[PDB]
């Protein structure tokens, strides 16, 4: 009965409610061993609120990455990675291991219906990440990305995308549609080869989500390692950041992260699942 | 009312049974908005277990002081601080903050230790704004002046000398390195010594108990209980982690943090010394 051990590969999010934070701190709530080799420090100007992503140097994240693998991951996610070089090392890290799970967040930096700063990023993702993939988590943005298709509107564009994605590799697809798709339900799709899934709960408050798509990873990644199905972790990460969200609070002008600790002290949210 | 914002000060343990990892996941547990400002990035070789650390830029550990200090901490905890102008910093920080709660856990390292400089910098920045500060057994001996200490009543006369020294509330952690049959620590708030005592656990996979105790402490007075209550039940919440220590390989097992509410309570018992 011992702990399993969750590794996330991520970057700092300096106000907490995201990031590797928001990873330790869901890997905690759900009864893991939470571990991170860091990537990048995110920093934000106390006036503005502006962004600074320092990266790390390569041989501070080796070290950390020899370290996290003599101790030994049971599952791994990869949360925002800044360079193709860093995710290429991600899935070598996850292969060297004997970790039995992969969660893949595609984290991307949106600049319009449409584009990132740099799609070589979505292509290496696509090349080394997804077909290791347990499970990829794209927002509504990302999975038209790494599908190809542009800009999603519907279940049913998002059953194209899931095609597409499941197609280059990842085992377990799951778009989130959320806040991106409807104001009045919150649906995501799952998509396991065979069957999709339309995942629904409530639209909660929208004013204070910070962190809600790192924390669905992270849950995701603790499920599965924990012993549920990719199906059965899906479903239960979705629930976990709902109550999150719907117990989200103001932080600053700029932030309000999700309460990551609400499922469990709070309440649980269930989760309507229909074959679309 | 909302969560309140704890902020640790500290670096990056990678095995994450100690450093931040041990502040962020024992915030969480404890029910508050867990915050770091990284120093510092602590790896482990595969074969010796032989720690490296690596600094991280001043630069970078400012630019996270002012977004901490821009979202308010309820409260700040310093974990391990490298230099001097950390140190320093840190205190600033506190002080510009509107945080009520300051825990200061005075890390040295043995070699005597290394930056004695470090020591003098603790004392002249931190123990003065310390609403409380946790020295173990080695650190007290070093903050009073007295040396090693062995017995509750050395433990006695160097909480007094800290106090002296500034700091409104004391916790001298003696437990496995005072090396009697049960985990004794001492609390001291300038009137009352109180021992604190639990079972000893074992001694074997321990990593990260310093840390913990300190987190906790830091979680339980942003939450509301006087300093005195906070290291009671910091003490509990810690020997649990402690008994419930598990192997991570075979240099090191970390205590377990969740221990206190997935697995059991643990009995403090308080007595006037
Ligand atoms: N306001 C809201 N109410 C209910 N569910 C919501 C919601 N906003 C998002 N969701 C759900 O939260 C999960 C995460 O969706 P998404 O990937 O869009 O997170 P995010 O990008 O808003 C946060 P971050 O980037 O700050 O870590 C999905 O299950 C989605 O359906
Ligand atoms: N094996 C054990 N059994 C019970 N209590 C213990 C214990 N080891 C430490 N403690 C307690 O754990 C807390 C932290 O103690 P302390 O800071 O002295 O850590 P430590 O034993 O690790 C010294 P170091 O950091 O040098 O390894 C204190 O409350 C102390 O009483």
């Amino acid at each position: 009965g011992a702990l399993k051990k969750v590794l996330t590969i991520a970057g700092s999010d300096t106000s907490a409610g995201a990031g590797m934070q928001a990873d330790l701190k869901t890997f905690q709530e759900l009864d893991t061993y939470g571990m991170v080799a860091l990537t990048a420090i995110v920093t934000m100007d106390k006036d503005t609120w502006s962004h600074d992503v320092t990266p790390l140097p390569m041989d501070v994240f080796e070290k950390q990455l020899e370290t996290a693998l003599s101790i030994g991951p049971d599952a791994i996610k990869t949360g925002m990675l800044g360079t193709e070089e860093i995710i290429k090392r991600a899935g070598e890290v996850y292969e060297a291991s004997n970790a039995q799970y992969f969660v893949v967040d595609p984290v991307m930096v949106c600049k319009g219906e449409d584009e990132v700063l740099n799609p070589g990023n979505t292509e290496a993702m696509i090349k080394y990440l997804l077909p290791k993939a347990t499970v990829v988590t794209p927002n509504l943005f990302e999975a038209g990305q790494l599908s190809g298709l542009g800009k999603l509107n519907s279940i049913e564009d998002m059953k194209k995308a899931a095609t597409i994605i499941f197609d280059k590799g990842a085992q377990h697809v799951i778009i989130k549609g959320g806040k991106a798709l409807d104001q009045d339900k919150s649906y995501d799709l799952y998509y396991d080869g065979q069957t999709f899934y339309q995942l629904t709960t409530d639209m909660f408050q929208q004013s204070y989500n910070h962190g809600a798509g790192c924390t669905f990873a992270a849950a995701t990644t603790a499920y599965l390692a924990n012993g549920k199905s990719p199906k059965e972790a899906v479903i239960s990460a979705k629930a976990f950041v709902a109550s999150a969200i719907k117990n989200g609070w103001k932080m600053n002008d700029f932030v309000g992260p999700v309460d990551h600790g609400a499922y469990n002290r709070i309440e649980h949210i269930d989760v309507e699942v229909t074959e679309v």
